[PDB]
């Protein structure tokens, strides 16, 4: 199982583009941060570099829900530790989650699994704190978990755990209650300790405890959690998203009619003096005027008479961030409505950092904002030892400030992107050029994808003519190169007239949208699915969505049925004859000689059809590709257990027949890039199990044998997405992934 040294790095996008649900400051250490995302793991903050290093890279392909982070506390006695609550729902029998712990900052970690799930992917995973470490003994901590589990609680430093009995409420709200199997509580909603109430090693007696439930949402133990109470006087008819216990005695509790993250149209906020037991409604909006939910809630440390809450979310024209520095009893909003449309700002936006934040919008307005302040603002958070900073994700990025206060002298807070070294891209396909200046065009969930001349670069432009979040697609001409064709999901209830397919002559930096897209009757293609485009760039082949199987030889002025070829088939071009193209569908290899006109079944056997059991297709596990340089040299990766047909298969006569690589005994990837010095074949880019270890390989000899090029600390979780070699670079892979973006490696 021999091994070279590579260095893994990330192809920068500056800004992340994932939803960061939750930002956690240390409460003891200063500039000791943790971010947790929902796909892509957790990342801890570096004050000299001004940026995030991951701390889940060591996840692999088993243990993947590993990077659904639901919660996450760092320990304010003893800094070096940290812990997370991780899992998320799928459809599987027994997926339980675990709860990691370290002891060394993330860069280690060690796991006890729990007996029920965790949903790092659920609606409420920006709500918290769920996992928290008692203030004076570290050694406690408890757990609010989903779906009536209640809460849990260990008292062994995480090691093992078990649920408090006595707590009263496991929840009586479901996001979705008359859906088929989703009729899930969201549970628990926060946990917060009152300092106050312990001592050094002593453990702390007075907790308070958020649940989703609309009728009884607050509780509190005056005894260490060994009994409960309904908090008299709380408000009733929405749930709280977090609760925060400044050091006056205030309890900040936001509402909203939602959980979160998308959905919230009317919102509160209270607050509790605890002292007195005094409830009072500090809204900052209500009736008409509030048609939001209330998210983030932070309460400054160093000034804890400053509250701030946002919006969860406001939508139009953008959302808000409230400000109060007298405990709720008045609010400054972030903006203000002057003469309409017109606004006030109190902020200012720079996304220099990561430039394609303005989707190609150049011009900022009133009422389309550009970029936008945010969206998904589940969690807003002030440094405990710094005033001047808060920080807060979104739907894309984190953003923060270091100026805040200036908000309170008339000033305006400057707002950037603070999401140097995240990535939490999912990646749908990547294509690395064998000419001109783009080594690499990404094609990406939410964000679109990006070209880049300089891997170390964040995007300057977006993607747009046509501009849509998903490109599901992306092919080149092999022999015209600067030719690109990339498809997506148009919103066409935005824009009537976007089409899901962008073509461009210049090599992916300019795009432009054909006259017609496939239509079926009255139907016209959704778009998605996938495209090949032909060697000379004269024939592109679009697997679509919806529609099934069209091509064009008229640059998309027209679009023509498939014949031969089923709908969802996979698609792909001889990367030296114009004419031929390649499918795949169900076990069946198929061949066009005519550009995608007509196809005709192979005799190709042993390939796998993702239709045994329960198989669905979006299980199919397919990397098919011809090779540069070479008509009708055909590689296959894929394929399954259930059916015995898993691992890397080669043709060399246009998929007349396959063979099987002994050596390989399960594969899901196949790419390609420069040939070795010595070597006369392209080099072999795989992601694989060989010989029971998974991992990233190489082979410099047409696969007779193999070196693992990525280790046990980079293995980025169910990398099952997207792999390419570079022509121009020997040794380069380019990785994609499902929630830590794109990888580039070189070796050492
Ligand atoms: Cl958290
Ligand atoms: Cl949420
Ligand atoms: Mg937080």
């Amino acid at each position: 199982a021999m091994s070279e040294a590579y260095n893994w790095k990330s192809v920068v996008t500056g800004a992340g583009g994932g939803f960061v649900p939750g930002i956690i400051f240390n409460q003891s250490e200063p500039d000791l941060i943790y971010a947790r995302t929902d796909i892509g793991g957790a990342y801890r903050w570096n004050q000299a570099t001004g940026s995030w290093v991951s701390i889940s890279d060591a996840v692999g392909w088993v243990d993947w829900n590993k990077n659904g982070v639901d919660a996450l506390a760092t320990d304010p006695v003893d800094p070096d530790k940290v812990y997370m609550a991780t899992g998320t729902y799928t459809n599987s029998w027994d997926d339980n989650g675990q709860i990691m712990r370290s002891g060394d900052r993330g860069n280690t970690w060690q796991s006890t699994p729990l007996p029920f799930k965790v949903g790092g992917n659920m609606p409420g995973r920006s709500a918290g704190e769920r996992l928290v470490i008692d203030p004076n003994k570290n050694s406690i901590l408890f757990f609010g978990a989903r779906s009536g589990n209640g809460l849990w609680k260990s008292t062994d430093s995480g090691v093992t755990w078990s649920k408090v009995s006595s707590f009263p409420n496991v929840g009586t709200y479901i996001q979705n209650p008359t859906l088929e199997y989703g009729n899930d509580l969201v549970g628990l909603s926060w946990i917060t300790f009152d300092p106050n109430t312990g001592t050094p090693g002593n453990a702390t007696q007075t907790i308070y405890v958020g649940v989703a439930d609309t009728a009884s949402s607050v509780y509190r133990s005056t005894d260490g959690g060994a009994t409960w109470t309904a908090i008299p006087g709380q408000p009733t008819g929405y749930l709280p998203h977090h609760g925060v216990l400044s050091s006056t005695g205030d309890l900040y509790i936001t509402y909203s009619n939602g959980v979160g993250p998308y959905d919230g149209s009317k919102g509160e906020v209270w607050k509790l003096n605890t002292a007195s037991g005094a409830w009072t409604n500090i809204s900052p909006s209500a009736g008409t005027d509030n048609w939001y939910g209330f998210g983030g809630l932070a309460v400054d440390a160093q000034h804890p008479d400053t509250v701030m809450v946002s919006s969860l979310n406001a939508w139009w024209p953008d959302e808000v961030i409230f400000r109060s520095t007298n405990g709720g009893a008045t609010w400054s909003r972030i903006w203000d409505w002057g003469s309409y449309p017109e606004r006030s700002y109190k902020f200012a936006m720079d996304i220099t950092a990561a430039p394609w934040l303005n989707h190609g919008v150049t011009n900022s307005t009133s009422l389309d904002p550009s970029p936008k302040l945010g969206w998904m603002m589940g969690d807003l958070e002030i440094d405990p030892f710094n005033s001047n900073r808060m920080m807060y994700g979104t739907g894309a990025t984190i953003y923060g400030t270091n100026n805040l206060t200036s908000w309170d002298t008339g000033g305006k807070v400057n707002i950037a992107v603070m999401a140097k070294g995240v990535e939490e891209t999912a990646v749908l396909g990547l294509i690395s050029p064998p000419s001109g200046t783009a080594h690499l065009i990404t094609a990406l969930g939410d964000v679109s994808g990006f070209r880049y001349e300089d891997l170390t670069q964040a995007p300057v432009k977006f993607q747009t003519s046509p501009s849509w979040a998903t490109t599901t697609g992306i092919d080149f001409a092999e022999l015209n190169p600067s030719y690109v064709v990339r498809v997506g999901g148009a919103d066409k209830e935005k824009d009537p007239g976007m089409k899901s397919i962008g073509i461009s002559n210049d090599g992916g930096v300019n795009w432009y949208m054909p006259n017609s897209e496939p239509s079926s009757g009255t139907k016209t293609t959704a778009g998605q699915g996938q495209v090949a485009v032909s060697a000379s760039g004269n024939s592109i082949l679009w697997s679509t969505s919806d529609l099934g199987v069209y091509y064009s030889k008229t640059t998309g002025n027209s679009w023509t049925v498939s014949a031969g070829v089923p709908a969802g088939a996979k698609v792909a071009s001889d990367r030296v004859n114009p004419n031929k193209f390649y499918a795949f569908y169900a076990g069946i290899f198929y061949v066009s000689t005519d550009g995608g006109a007509t196809f005709t079944a192979t005799a190709a056997a042993g390939l796998p059809a993702n239709n045994v059991g329960g198989l669905q297709p979006n299980q199919a596990q397919i990397s098919m590709k011809a090779m540069p340089g070479i008509e009708g040299d055909v590689w296959f990766a894929g394929g399954n257990t259930v059916e015995n047909k898993y691992g890397l298969w080669h043709s060399i006569n246009s998929g007349t027949s396959f063979t099987k690589l002994t050596n390989v005994e399960e594969a899901d990837l196949i790419g390609f890039g420069m040939a070795a010095p010595g070597q006369n074949y392209m080099a072999l880019y795989t992601v694989a199990r060989m010989d029971g270890v998974r991992g990233v390989f190489r082979s410099d000899d047409a696969g007779a044998s193999w070196v693992r090029i990525n280790d046990d600390a980079h293995q980025y979780a169910k990398i099952n997405m997207a792999i390419t070699g570079d022509p121009r670079v020997y040794g380069r892979v380019y990785l994609g992934t499902n929630g830590r973006g794109t990888l580039y490696a070189d070796p050492v």
